[PDB]
């Protein structure tokens, strides 16, 4: 069981207002045929236009909510809405475009999908709350056939051109007019009671209904993300490398070690309470502090309430020493904390829009993160940049310009002049730091944290 069988039944109740008289007994095979597509008994990598929930979860980066509303159906204009916020009007002759024929609407669809998806995925997955018009509109902008490769590269083809009779991926499709071998999934097949808005609004207050096709397209994809990543979590699913994943994860490990060591030394805490991942390792192994771990998986729905993490009777005294919350999202951090909190608002190829202000951060695994909330950090302050090192000043083994910086906390800078080794290490650490910040991570620390206390650790 790899793909969705075309002989699987498809519930047609949601389709009968736009398509009256539709048979209750229906397969994907018959539905695809009714949509104007012929699969010709083809065993060439595209067995079904529709896919399973498990296949959709593996391809979450390709998700594009799609809805079609009858503006007035052969004789009436259609409003095509996409979870990108785009609304196109197709005439049969929050962005709102005026009525145009399909031959130009399809050019716009290919440009919009290519620009949104070229740095996310090798395909498109149309996420539907199917009522009929969206399925019957597909023949006007979609072509299907055997799996193909791009004419300019080795990537799979996602677009087709009638002008040149050629195929292209999302990177090489400028001037292409047809979406080729798209995938799709009808959320209404998952077993829901009531309409789209009533199921969406149960879990999300961020997406409203301005009564346009893009609002429904947005709500549909949000509801699909809630079902697949919020109420259901699967951290075994691996996702391909599409950007700076490796550099970001390595930077996160460097910054954590740097900041936690410096806190321990500067304030000499006797105990550290490490709250978060149950598979966490001591980030400063050569530490003399009493290191105590507390297990909490990444919260994907709402941030943990500090009252439930800490209270109901462990050291018991979380007020003793320091608390380390490294990607452990809580509602209000205690004053004696060191915190790394992912900012869901960040724009990047790793961060996809999520449910109720949250975001879906996809880096090796998929992690739905509750909305970033500035009030969580009232007891703390922003952690400023600094580099600390007690390692020997020794080059060993890239050209040089001398480093001058008030934030290079080293014996050499204390002594008046930064050595080559510590300048190279400072510059590498500043690059790792900037990578992690730009990726969306934000750092917070207890108000008494002062790097001035690190200079006396050189005596
Ligand atoms: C300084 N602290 C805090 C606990 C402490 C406080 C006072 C004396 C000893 N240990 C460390 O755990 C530590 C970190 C990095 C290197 C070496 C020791
Ligand atoms: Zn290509
Ligand atoms: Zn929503
Ligand atoms: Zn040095």
């Amino acid at each position: 069981p790899t793909h969705l069988s075309v002989d699987t039944k498809f519930k047609t109740e949601g389709l009968c207002v736009d398509i009256p008289g539709i048979p209750k007994d229906m397969t994907y095979r018959r539905l695809i045929s009714m949509m104007g597509f012929k699969m010709n008994y083809q065993v060439n990598g595209y067995p079904n236009m529709f896919i399973t929930r498990e296949e959709a979860i593996r391809h979450v980066r390709a998700w594009i909510g799609f809805d079609v509303e009858g503006c007035h159906g052969t004789n009436l204009p259609l409003q095509l809405g996409f979870s990108t916020g785009v609304n196109l009007v197709a005439v049969p002759t929050p962005l709102m475009y005026k009525g145009l024929p399909w031959n130009v609407v399809r050019i716009k669809i290919v440009q919009m999908l290519s620009d949104t998806l070229k740095n996310l995925s090798d395909r498109v997955v149309f996420v539907l709350w199917a009522h009929g018009f969206e399925l019957t509109s597909m023949k006007y902008f979609v072509k299907i056939g055997p799996e193909r490769t791009c004419c300019l590269c080795d990537r799979r083809a996602t677009c087709f051109s009638t002008a040149s009779d050629t195929y292209a991926c999302w990177h090489h499709s400028i001037g292409f007019d047809y979406v080729y071998n798209p995938f799709m999934i009808d959320v209404q097949q998952w077993g829901f009671t009531g309409n789209l808005q009533s199921n969406h609004d149960l879990y999300c207050q961020v997406h409203g209904n301005a009564h346009v096709a893009s609002c429904d397209a947005i709500m549909t994809r949000c509801l699909a993300v809630h079902e697949c990543f919020v109420k259901r979590v699967d951290w075994t699913i691996e996702y391909p490398i599409i950007g700076d994943e490796l550099k970001i994860n390595a930077a996160c490990r460097k910054v954590q070690h740097m900041v936690v060591k410096a806190a321990l030394l500067a304030d000499k805490f006797p105990v550290l309470h490490d709250i978060g991942n149950p598979k966490a390792i001591k980030c400063v192994p050569q530490a003399d502090v009493e290191w105590k771990f507390y297990d909490a998986q990444p919260c994907s729905d709402k941030a943990y309430k500090i009252e439930e993490l800490f209270y109901s009777y462990h050291s018991d005294k979380f007020t003793d020493g320091v608390c380390l919350f490294w990607n452990c999202n809580v509602d209000r951090y205690p004053a004696n904390s060191i915190v790394c909190r992912f900012d869901t608002r960040v724009l990047s190829n790793l961060n996809l829009p999520g449910c109720d202000g949250g975001s879906l951060y996809v880096n090796k695994h998929a992690f739905h993160t509750p909305a970033f909330d500035k009030s969580a950090f009232v007891n703390l302050k922003q952690l400023p940049f600094f580099y600390y090192s007690d390692s020997p000043c020794e080059s060993h083994g890239i050209d040089y310009v001398p480093l001058k910086s008030a934030t290079c906390i080293t014996r050499c800078n204390l002594g008046g002049a930064v050595c080559r080794h510590h300048a190279n290490e400072y510059r590498l650490y500043l690059d790792a730091y900037n990578m992690m910040i730009s990726a969306g991570f934000s750092l917070w620390v207890y108000k008494q944290f002062d790097t001035y206390n690190l200079w006396n650790t050189f005596t």
